[PDB]
């Protein structure tokens, strides 16, 4: 298990009660404890799953993310202050880190501690042996669900490669003097192999926290680290679905016709695509049992609901987003019936789907990308949202996050583009762009049409179809696809006139053009401009 002398080596003192490798049954009674107060509390829903509140923090806090700049990360990290693109990798001094470590370790000292040992990465050769230390039971549950649960033999000789101490209950009083964003903090020290959290309870910080570390370590060894969903067909054909938050990675990869490899984080080495996690983190806002049966069915004992509204009788109102629109539910991957096992990996991907939810209603439901359009759109990392739908009218807000996940990038986005291209070319992979977002109808395309589109991409129908070039973006779109409504296939059809579509295509194109300018500092990046939209 674990001794108090080892926890002391970390800096945590007077730990009397230690719960090493808590079981799901223990975690279950821990959360349901009637004498719990505030955010540690869990309630039982009629679906058998416990629901908790993550507190004030209902999403990640990129503004509070810091990485210690020392001789190990100085020349390798994609620093937010080196003027090479917008990122959240703000530098932190070794000195301020020690103060933060003091805060967290002291907060955890003299407390009952949960110690969850787990792996990040399905392969023994590149995975991280992470030890999570926390004082909140549902947080230990979150990481038991989301990371790879070792076997008794792996636990026997478990030597941690990284430690993440969650001091969510403590805050940083010296922040103003230290030049930080607030009293909260999500800091990382690559020299000490540690992550510290304070102020925010949100479990997503640990998840995306180790992802950022994999995003740093893997590409440096020639392995692609990707923000993508992934599944395999019965033939052995692997597909990866890149995309920003809310685009459909989890919704679409969870298809009964294919075996789920993972839903959010994967690597791509010499053998293929491997999952980093041990669970799935599904969105539950307006969740439909009919539209997403497999995900709904996964919600039961051992799944951990978050911020959803639970009525008196224990029933859940999934449509209620008053606490947050980011309602979620984590669960072990095995809660999905059709998955790859025992190990969550498979062969090289041949299909690479870039999902995007276009609030502008410009991009087409699907288009097969050229080799250059693939790189252009990868570095672009576009998606948009109807910000203000609650305050009035549409007003689409664009988001350009490099590699479809800049918030977790620890190296320059070109380092991810390169390793990805090297993997795609060796496997002969093909890339597609899917607009899981909006049309001229002002509505989002149906999940039915979108799934029918994904089938077409995977079974080769999209490749065999006759296509024509959509103007502005110069995207090859099919004239028709099996199971998909033909009208929506061409975005101009959903408007009163193609001129109305044109107006928007022009606005969105300038957004893309302005955003891509920062990559044209190299000859290769200058050449890709030809691949993007053109006025
Ligand atoms: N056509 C569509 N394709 C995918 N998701 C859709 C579609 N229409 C609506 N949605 C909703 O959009 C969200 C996509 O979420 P999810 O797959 O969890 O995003 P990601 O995993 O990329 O964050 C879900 O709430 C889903 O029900
Ligand atoms: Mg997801």
């Amino acid at each position: 298990g674990l001794t108090p002398q080892e926890l002391e080596a970390y800096g945590i003192s007077d730990v009397h009660d230690i719960v090493y490798n808590p079981s799901y049954d223990l975690l279950y009674q821990e959360e349901l404890d009637p004498s719990l107060t505030g955010y540690e509390r869990g309630v039982l829903t009629n679906l058998g799953a416990v629901a908790v509140d993550t507190g004030i923090f209902t999403g990640r806090s990129p503004k509070d993310k810091y990485i210690v700049r020392d001789d190990t990360t100085r020349d390798t990290f994609w620093w937010a202050d080196k003027g090479k693109g917008k990122n959240d990798n703000k530098p932190l001094s070794p000195e301020t880190w020690q103060h933060l470590k003091g805060l967290v370790t002291r907060q955890l000292s003299g407390k009952r501690l949960f110690v969850v040992d787990a792996f990040c990465g399905a392969n023994p050769d590149t995975r991280l042996s992470v030890r999570f230390i926390t004082e909140v039971a549902w947080q230990a549950h979150f990481v038991k669900n989301m990371f790879i649960r070792p076997s008794d033999e792996e636990l026997a000789g478990f030597k941690p490669d990284f430690i993440v101490m969650n001091g969510a209950k403590c805050t940083n009083p010296q922040w103003k003097e230290q030049g930080l964003n607030s009293e909260n903090f999500v800091a990382f020290n690559l020299t000490e192999r540690m992550q510290l959290i304070g102020g925010t309870w949100y479990g997503g910080e640990m998840k995306k926290g180790m992802f950022s570390m994999m995003n740093y370590l893997l590409p440096l060894k020639g392995i692609a680290s990707m923000h993508c969903s992934a599944n395999v067909g019965e033939k052995g054909d692997v597909a990866v679905f890149f995309g920003l938050s809310g685009t459909g990675k989890t919704t679409l990869s969870t298809d009964p016709k294919r075996r789920l490899i993972g839903d959010d984080e994967h690597g791509w080495d010499d053998d293929g695509v491997f999952n980093f996690e041990g669970g799935c983190y599904a969105k539950t806002i307006k969740l439909s049992k009919e539209a997403e049966p497999e995900i709904y069915n996964a919600i039961r004992r051992d799944a951990l609901l978050e911020n959803v509204t639970v009525r008196e009788d224990g029933t859940i109102d999934f449509d209620d987003g008053s606490k947050t629109e980011n309602t979620r539910v984590s669960y072990p991957i095995y809660h999905i019936d059709n998955i790859v096992k025992p190990v969550s990996k498979a062969g090289h991907a041949t299909k690479v789907i870039f999902l995007t939810a276009d609030a502008f209603g410009v991009l087409p439901p699907v288009s097969r990308l050229t080799a250059d359009q693939t790189q252009y759109h990868f570095l672009s990392g576009f998606t948009a949202k109807l910000a203000g739908t609650e305050r009035g009218i549409t007003e689409p807000t664009p988001t350009f996050s490099a590699c479809f996940g800049a918030a977790f990038l620890s190296l320059h986005p070109t380092q991810y583009a390169e390793v990805l291209v090297k993997r795609m070319q060796a496997a002969g992979a093909q890339a597609y762009l899917v607009n899981t977002g909006w049309n001229g109808t002002g509505k989002r395309i149906s999940i039915k049409d979108t799934r029918a589109i994904i089938d077409a991409i995977l079974n080769g129908s999209l490749d065999n179809a006759e296509t024509f070039t959509l103007p502005m973006f110069n995207l090859a779109i099919p004239t028709e696809l099996p199971g998909v409504d033909t009208k929506i296939l061409d975005p101009r059809n959903t408007y009163a006139s193609p001129e109305q579509w044109q107006e928007k295509a022009e606005t969105l194109a300038k957004l893309f053009i302005d955003n891509f300018d920062k990559y044209t500092d190299t000859p290769a990046g200058a050449a890709l401009v030809a691949a993007g939209p053109k006025l």
